């Protein structure tokens, strides 16, 4: 039962309305369990959570009524094992810019962060884990190995649940890509969608809608997959990678891929097939990689068993 505020016509999916600790604490030992196995099997661990919308942007909320995003998430990082190896984006982001300058990394009318934001996230990300991994080299991540193109006036249709939320305002928004400067060059691109239906190539899953004056997040970018399989031959590495994901990550999914020789993304709202200890033993993942909102810190997608 979700609740969305509006302000000045900008939209805001479920703010922080409360300390969730309880809720922290009964989803933390499937993350102990999880990252105990993965250390025992020399698995690196990885937690990155990009800044939800009303975390990254509470400074827009009611000034009178505080909200929890913060605390929530620094309760969740100290709970976290410590051979789990966060990947703190809403940090990196306060610390590096303002509050103005945060709000043009989201959309204004969804509820995810925009390709500029999930960029400079993704950037943080590889950057983070080029300083901890003994698997990972990769050239640093830098803005001048992709050419960033941008429509003006798209119009994001907020999809949450069953909802489909719409504003008109004739001016609309920035929809962007980064794109390598000869392409994604990736050997395969396997995607299993909902219906058991199984796509190839990147063109039938990631920027399918582009074109469209008006569509979802998931047109623009990705929907969510059960499960995509990325074989890149040309990385300059042996990571197996291993992508757990809430939709945050489909707007980066493959600039993510493009790091590693092999990426698998799974959905576990979705991907029923295999539990996740053994999704790792069948495919040989020596590095798993979260990407989960800063407010998903609980519930339904932390069941890997
Ligand atoms: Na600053």
């Amino acid at each position: 039962n979700d609740i969305i505020l509006t302000d000045d016509k900008w939209l805001l999916k479920n703010p922080a309305w409360t300390k969730k600790y309880n809720e922290i604490e009964q989803s933390m030992p499937a993350i102990n369990d999880l990252s105990q196995f993965l250390k025992e099997q020399n698995v690196e661990f990885y937690f990155a959570l990009p800044p939800s919308k009303t975390n990254a942007l509470s400074f827009k909320l009611p000034s009178h009524i505080h909200t929890y995003a913060q605390e929530n998430l620094n309760y969740f990082l100290k709970k976290l094992p410590a051979d789990v190896k966060p990947i703190k984006l809403m940090e990196h982001f306060k610390q590096n810019y303002t509050n103005e300058e945060i709000q043009d990394m989201y959309f204004k009318t969804d509820h995810h962060w925009n390709m500029d934001g999930a960029f400079l996230g993704y950037q943080y990300i590889m950057n983070t884990i080029g300083q901890q991994s003994s698997i990972y080299k990769g050239k640093e991540i830098a803005a001048a190995d992709y050419t960033r193109t941008c429509a003006q006036n798209k119009h994001l249709v907020g999809s949450f649940n069953n909802q489909l939320y719409q504003l008109i305002d004739a001016n609309g928004e920035k929809l962007c890509y980064y794109t390598p400067k000869d392409g994604f060059n990736f050997t395969s691109v396997t995607a299993k969608d909902v219906q058991g239906t199984v796509h190839q190539n990147l063109d039938e899953i990631y920027g399918v809608e582009a074109a469209a004056d008006t569509t979802s997040y998931a047109g623009y970018y990705t929907d969510d997959y059960p499960e995509i399989v990325i074989e890149n031959n040309n990385a300059q590495n042996e990571v197996r990678a291993l992508v757990l994901k809430d939709s945050f990550a489909n707007a980066i999914v493959p600039h993510l891929a493009q790091s590693f020789k092999h990426t698998s993304i799974l959905d576990l709202r979705h991907y029923h097939e295999k539990d996740v200890y053994q999704y790792i033993q069948d495919n040989n993942i020596n590095m798993v990689l979260f990407v989960y909102s800063d407010s998903n810190l609980s519930g339904d997608m932390f069941k890997f068993k």
